[PDB]
């Protein structure tokens, strides 16, 4: 039949290339496919949250610029199911392209050395969403950006494969199901397109999440944003892995910061050296030295290496103590007491 139509059409019409199945401002008129904008949230407050923890942290730009082109993603799905033009449809679409390309960079250079760039896979990336975005705004075809993202995420896939199968198993949960979430993601945006059904709203509740439950498409920002998510902290996961210390890099920490307390001058070179020491002697703690590599790690001569440190560990806190409390001078002559229970209990097993 030919009855009303469900899309109540306020503050502008639709100029951009395609309209989703959820009806435009049945919620409110104030903004267009309402459950497709609100559900950009959690692909705009996580992303940022990740950003900001990122700089705090200290870690690699890839990293920050990795969680902000997710954010640029989510403000700009955000931009585009609100107003649904041309225009901020470009703001959604391109920007997938580029997080992607990022992402691809991040996940090729994890196992490369720190403070270094690959300028042939930059300008490659750079070269690929060029070509993408010029072709995109000539020929405004939405199928061809769906083939290109698709193969970035294809890439993208295999990497993430190739390193939990050959360097990393430990990153099998994370790596898998952030995989899935976002096929599952992917087969509902197919739900909502092609079986683009008003009835199951239509019909009864619409205000509880049956209503709300058939915006597959709402569901596929939720789930897509949730992957990406964890994209990200498997990508940043695989880096920490490659970065982190060993037993002989912790004893040498150890040892550096030890010398550094007994020839310091100044209180921040003390603290400083307490804090690295403190977090090399936890990470040694658990570790298993040369000497003991032999014996099980619950053995006595293991149950003594790990006392030592324990003794160590509390004396570095007493040390730092007497340093947060403005005694300077004790907490230098510290080093002598964790340089002597370094001799007696933890020395003879390296
Ligand atoms: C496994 C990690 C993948 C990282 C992807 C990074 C991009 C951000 C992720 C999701 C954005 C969803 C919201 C934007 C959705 C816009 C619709 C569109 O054109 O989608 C094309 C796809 O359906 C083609 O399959
Ligand atoms: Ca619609
Ligand atoms: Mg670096
Ligand atoms: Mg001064
Ligand atoms: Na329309
Ligand atoms: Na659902
Ligand atoms: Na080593
Ligand atoms: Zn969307």
């Amino acid at each position: 039949f030919a009855p009303a139509a469900d899309r109540e059409g306020y503050w502008g019409p639709t100029t951009s290339t395609l309209d989703w199945c959820e009806e435009n401002y049945s919620v409110t008129w104030y903004i267009a496919e309402f459950w497709n904008t609100v559900s950009n949230l959690i692909m705009i407050i996580p992303p940022m949250f990740g950003a900001v923890q990122s700089v705090r942290d200290g870690l690699e730009k890839r990293y920050i610029a990795s969680y902000l082109a997710l954010t640029v993603v989510g403000m700009g799905s955000w931009c585009f199911h609100m107003t649904l033009k041309y225009e901020m449809q470009l703001l959604d679409e391109l920007p997938m392209i580029y997080s992607c390309c990022i992402f691809v960079y991040c996940m090729f250079e994890c196992f490369k050395i720190k403070n270094s760039v690959n300028y042939h896979l930059l300008f490659t990336l750079v070269l690929f969403s060029l070509i993408v975005t010029t072709v995109y705004l000539k020929v405004k075809e939405p199928i061809f950006h769906q083939v290109m993202y698709g193969m970035l995420v294809f890439t993208l896939v295999l990497r993430s494969i190739y390193i939990v199968t050959w360097v990393y198993p430990w990153l099998r949960g994370l790596g898998y199901t952030s995989l899935g979430i976002f096929l599952l993601g992917f087969l509902f945006w197919n739900i909502d397109n092609i079986f683009c059904e008003s009835l199951r709203n239509f019909r009864k509740k619409v205000p509880p999440i049956i209503g709300i439950t058939t915006q597959f498409h709402a569901w596929w920002h939720i789930l897509t944003g949730l992957g990406s998510y964890l994209h990200i902290l498997f990508s940043l996961y695989t880096r920490t892995l490659y970065l982190r210390a060993d037993l002989e890099d912790n004893w040498e920490t150890l040892n550096d910061n030890l010398k550094v307390i007994e020839k310091a001058d100044n209180a921040a070179q003390v603290k400083d050296a307490l804090t690295k020491m403190r977090a090399a002697a936890l990470d040694a703690q658990k570790a298993t030295p040369p000497k003991l590599e032999d014996k099980s790690p619950d053995s006595p001569e293991m149950k003594d290496f790990r006392h030592g440190f324990d003794i160590l560990v509390g004396q570095i806190d007493d040390a730092l103590k007497l340093a947060n409390e403005g005694k300077v001078k004790e907490a230098q002559a510290a080093a002598e007491q964790l340089k002597t229970t370094r001799n007696a209990y933890i020395q003879k097993y390296l």
